[PDB]
């Protein structure tokens, strides 16, 4: 029934575990961040079609490794919840083989349908990117605005779904400290944010945009400062945030 178009899947030792985790990067996005890492995801009829049947019998090799801590799969790419009805089918193959489910997203939820509820009660962890509280800045930086991406938030806590935020550090646009504040407020309240991922701006995947004949305007822009990194990070964690950076 339900057909899935990724970009590609990889499995990978989990940041801080001794599991591994199968990540599968589905194909096709609806924002067009300036920064981002892998433009090859954009096109929504790009990527290769494969059935869930297909995904569990790549993922089943590394089983014996998805038992420990973090280990288990991921569905990343450019936005997975663009395809929810098959992420949940591909999630519900998992529970049943006893895995470990997280959902990468950038929240950009269009419609509320029920599928979504479904996705999530198969989903173990939402790793949510909150790319900007000013949605002013954010507009510049994405291309839309983050009200969709906020509300997709409050829906989350009111689910009481466990939740891990990444955040991107960009000078100029996301070192702002009134920005670090709005964040660490916004998800305080959520109630159910258990780790903060900060991430400094990274000039990668910069060929991809090059490659498709496009212009990146952020060639100019280097790295956050040592120090700004530590700025926003002892700030987030007087909201009471545990800062994994
Ligand atoms: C840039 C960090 S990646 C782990 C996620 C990139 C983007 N938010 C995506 O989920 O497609
Ligand atoms: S949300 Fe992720 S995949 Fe989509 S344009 Fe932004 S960085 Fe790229």
């Amino acid at each position: 029934s339900v057909i899935g178009r990724i970009h590609s899947f990889e499995s990978c030792g989990t940041v801080d575990g001794p599991g591994i985790r199968f990540i599968t990067f589905f194909q096709g996005c609806l924002m067009r961040c300036l920064y981002c890492h892998n433009r090859d995801t954009w096109d929504t009829h790009g990527g290769k079609e494969v059935t869930v049947e297909d995904l569990m019998k790549e993922v089943v090799t590394y089983r014996h490794f998805m038992n420990a801590s973090g280990g288990g799969v991921t569905a990343s790419g450019g936005e997975a919840i663009l395809q929810a009805e098959f992420v949940r089918d591909w999630f519900r193959a998992c529970k049943k083989e006893g895995i470990h489910t997280c959902l990468d997203t950038n929240g950009f939820v269009r419609r509320y349908d029920p599928v979504i509820d479904e996705l999530l009660e198969v989903t173990d962890l939402v790793m949510l990117d909150l790319k900007q509280m000013n949605d002013e800045i954010h507009q510049n930086l994405v291309g839309v605005s983050n009200h969709r991406t906020l509300e997709f938030a409050k829906y989350l806590a009111n689910k009481n779904v466990k939740v891990w935020i990444r955040y991107v550090v960009v000078p100029g646009w996301s070192d702002d400290d009134d920005s670090a504040h709005r964040l660490g407020e916004f998800t305080r309240d959520m109630g159910n944010v258990e780790k903060i991922e900060l991430l400094p701006y990274h000039e990668l995947g910069k060929h991809k945009w090059v490659a498709m004949g496009e212009e990146y305007k952020l060639d100019g822009v280097k790295p956050p400062k040592k120090e700004t990194m530590e700025r926003v990070k002892g700030i987030l964690e007087q909201y009471g945030h545990k800062v994994m950076f």
